[PDB]
């Protein structure tokens, strides 16, 4: 048909140190087509290797649509690839609404051991909260602000609409 569904995904890592106690992917999903997209149908995946980190949780610190409309889950991959044995899957609630052409959602996230994300000393050996980021498929070690980024994937109703799987 003659109304195109199209998106662009921009992202960067807000912490780019080789080791981190929190993954900080920041993502901007933009509707660049001319069809509205129902947000609850959209899933975004940030792929990484969990290394020896435990108690992994997701939190959304902020979104331009507010964090209560955002969902995030940490998923272990049944079929791991090099640099990808886990992904953070970010989604939207049933009542998140519609992303019209020209609109965007921005999502600021933190992922890590629940005890590290509280900014208190985790009661663990370092390896149980410190990630290695260069072993993470979706990690961008350089950009200090949003860039178009092909290594985070986006699905609408289960179909891949953006990005390259690991
Ligand atoms: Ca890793
Ligand atoms: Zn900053
Ligand atoms: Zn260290
Ligand atoms: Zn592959």
């Amino acid at each position: 048909t003659d109304l195109l569904t199209k998106i662009e995904l921009q992202a960067y890592n807000h912490i780019r140190t080789s080791e981190t106690k929190e993954l900080q992917p920041r993502i901007k999903l933009i509707n660049t087509g001319n069809t509205p997209i129902t947000l609850s149908e959209v899933k975004i995946r940030y792929y990484y290797t969990k290394d020896q980190v435990i108690n992994e949780i997701y939190t959304c610190d902020w979104s331009n649509i507010t964090s209560s409309k955002i969902t995030g889950t940490v998923v272990q991959m049944s079929n791991p690839k090099p640099n990808a044995d886990s992904y953070v899957e970010i989604g939207f609630t049933n009542s998140a609404g519609v992303l019209n052409p020209g609109e965007y959602v921005e999502i600021i996230s933190r992922i890590g051991n629940s005890y590290a994300l509280s900014l208190a000393t985790p009661p663990y050996s370092e390896w149980n909260y410190m990630y290695d980021q260069n072993s993470d498929y979706s990690f961008n070690n350089s950009s200090s602000d949003f860039v178009v980024w092909d290594k985070i994937t986006v699905y609408i109703s289960g179909t891949l609409y953006w990005g390259i799987e690991p």
